[PDB]
């Protein structure tokens, strides 16, 4: 699917914690709520706000 970044931290939280610049592969983004993201910058897989989250 597309690729996404975070525009805020979510350190501090399965659900996945990040900072503002981390990159995700998303294949079902949702604006609301919590998706499945892949998460870089290991490489870790879980939920994530995609509130969090602006495409790339």
């Amino acid at each position: 699917g597309r690729l996404f970044v975070a525009v805020f931290d979510y350190e501090t939280p399965g659900i996945i914690g990040f900072k503002a610049g981390d990159r995700f592969l998303i294949e079902e983004y949702a604006e609301n709520g919590w998706c499945e993201a892949i998460h870089m910058d290991p490489v870790q897989k879980g939920l994530v706000p995609g509130n969090f989250l602006r495409p790339l």
